[PDB]
């Protein structure tokens, strides 16, 4: 089959990969924005889902990077171990990742002191894999192999489809809603600044809904900068990085972190979520031609992307057997 | 009373000054080597004692630093919280600090895969300071209270005698058995090298005495830089890096952890413990003048510091009140 994968983000790439592994065929990448222009890039790259499938989904990308984790390759990935906090303030369930994520527990009292106004909270191993050295990764791999890029705008499928196209494979996430209408489809802007703060060997997430859920402080450490964040504007389409959104973000982590006052500011980036109920992984045949959706992984699109790859390889072979 | 500290090390400073906020005074400090030529500055600066008082000494100190590591002064004083993994083979019975650490457990299997070598262990949150910026805040803090420094060997506690001091306060750690005789006063030899590896958030410490105990690999994050180590040798006084260390330290650590292979060395030192069966932290009447010695720390003065510092004062006053 001629195969074209519009996208070049986490999802779109992970997913040729994943698609050529299993097959092996012509495959081709399409996207207006390569790295370091993709949301992937902004993002931190926690692992770590927000609160049925997908829990799977999340759990088959855990182990497949736990495998890569103390191999010598990581660094290439962007891959390693980082222990955290998650701090709430009414204690709530534990989370269905539970015994996902290596040595899981309940935060003593002893450690809640540390954070004035939180007072229940987790505290467990998970990892990072950074956006960035991912996608350099998996486009050295995807080259390696042959698959061929190319920089271009698609304004149709039925454009891809008239080039002679057998499947088309849609990763192109938050911006989807241009190729198919989505109402269910809502950007999620998020704002981070990237700091120098080596001495930070934790990630801190908190969950304050005071303006608006999820837009309250986050600390999320990286290899060479750390993360700062917490914002979650559902409807904003301006990527341009704003000063009361800096400002909210910087007061917030200083608050969690004093230590983080004297930080150089390293870099600031505006990206947006593609927000969805759940997330769109399903066959479609087009109106004149295969097509898999695979978009709208929300703020947890590095979390659950190779269970995503995986079912969408499942889903490709589905239509070869055809 | 005029006061005379030697030694410029983690010891001597923290002496000096938690004497001098006790009691107020005249107090020198002399030593041959300040940073960072000292011992105290090449310990990668883990708070974790080795395995009666003692206990107490480092507890407190425990304490104090987690008192500071949240507020804005930490990044001065080179404190930081940081998690972490201590590596057994035969299951072996809780440390007296596991309810002085934050968050203390026993490795779970799914953790224990993660170093094939090692079968039982421990996790848990511990703090690290770093003994360079560590040792720039005890003596930028000192000169603000007008203690002055001097730098100079001395030949015997004698020679600082006849100079006019009431109080010998005696910090001079591995070299202190030249101004008094002590058998028990052995250099455990060192040598550590300091790598480039950011995406290390955690420390690992290891227990297998097949080269004699303490001859097993370790890392330790700072701020900056890596701390690869593991070498513990009685007797031997050669300050100076060794390469048959050098690559006992390089093999170890990348079996622990491969990722480190391609990690860009940054440094390398050699440095003493002063190792003692006991610390020695007593008064003492000079032969022809009042002495408090406070040396003999081995590798976990960092850890241990303050609590000697506080029972050296202590002991200050035990001999102001006659
Ligand atoms: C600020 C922020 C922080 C985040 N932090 C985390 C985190 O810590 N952990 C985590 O798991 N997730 C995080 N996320 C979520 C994660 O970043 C996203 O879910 C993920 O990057 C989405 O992957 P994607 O491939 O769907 O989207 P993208 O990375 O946006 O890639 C989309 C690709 O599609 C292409 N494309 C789109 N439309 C078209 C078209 N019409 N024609 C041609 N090409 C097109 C684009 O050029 C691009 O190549 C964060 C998100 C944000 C905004
Ligand atoms: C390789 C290595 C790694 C380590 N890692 C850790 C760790 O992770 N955590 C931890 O808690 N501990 C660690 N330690 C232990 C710690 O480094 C020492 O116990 C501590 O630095 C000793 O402090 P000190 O002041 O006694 O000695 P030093 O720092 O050696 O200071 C001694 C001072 O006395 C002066 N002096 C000595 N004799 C004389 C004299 N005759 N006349 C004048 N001046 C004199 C010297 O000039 C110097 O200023 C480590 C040690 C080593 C060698
Ligand atoms: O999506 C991001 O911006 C970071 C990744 C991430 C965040 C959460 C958040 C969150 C979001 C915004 C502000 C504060 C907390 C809450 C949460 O429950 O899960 C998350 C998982 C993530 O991977
Ligand atoms: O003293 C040092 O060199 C580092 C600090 C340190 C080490 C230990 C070690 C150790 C020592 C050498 C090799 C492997 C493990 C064993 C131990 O049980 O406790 C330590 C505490 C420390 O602060
Ligand atoms: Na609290
Ligand atoms: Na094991």
């Amino acid at each position: 089959m001629r195969v074209v994968v519009i996208g070049a983000g986490v999802i779109g790439l992970s997913t040729a990969l994943c698609i050529h592994e299993r097959y092996h065929l012509d495959i081709k990448v399409y996207a207006d924005r390569f790295t370091p222009l993709t949301t992937t890039d902004v993002a931190a790259g926690l692992w770590q889902p927000y609160l049925p499938q997908e829990a799977d989904w999340s759990q088959q990308t855990f182990d497949y990077l736990l495998s890569h984790v103390h191999s010598p390759n990581a660094e290439n990935l962007g891959l390693f171990l980082i222990s955290g906090y998650n701090l709430f303030h009414e204690a709530i369930p534990d989370p269905s990742w539970k015994d996902t994520v290596l040595g899981f527990r309940k935060l003593t009292p002893r450690e809640l002191d540390m954070f004035p106004d939180y007072g229940y909270g987790w505290f467990h191993t998970s990892l990072i894999l950074e956006g960035k050295n991912y996608l350099q990764w998996l486009t050295e791999r995807l080259t390696e192999r042959g698959v061929k890029f190319f920089q271009r705008k698609v304004e149709s499928f039925e454009e891809v489809a008239r080039e002679g196209a057998d499947v088309i494979v849609n990763c192109t996430g938050v911006w989807a809603g241009a190729l198919q209408r989505d109402p269910l489809l809502q950007p999620g802007r998020g704002q981070i600044m990237k700091v120098d703060a080596p001495w930070m060997k934790h990630f801190i997430l908190t969950h304050d809904p005071e303006r608006g859920i999820y837009n309250s402080p986050y600390i999320i450490p990286g290899t060479q900068t750390v993360t700062l964040g917490g914002i979650f504007q559902l409807g904003n389409w301006s990527e341009l990085n704003n000063i009361q959104d800096h400002n909210t973000i910087w007061e917030g982590c200083c608050r969690l972190e004093p230590t983080l006052k004297n930080a150089r500011i390293i870099g600031e980036r505006t990206g947006f979520r593609p927000v969805r109920p759940q997330i769109r992984l399903e066959r479609e045949q087009l109106r004149t031609t295969e097509v898999i959706h695979n978009y709208g992984h929300g703020g947890y699109g590095l979390t659950i992307h190779w269970g995503c790859a995986l079912e969408a390889a499942k889903l490709f072979g589905r239509i070869l057997e055809e």
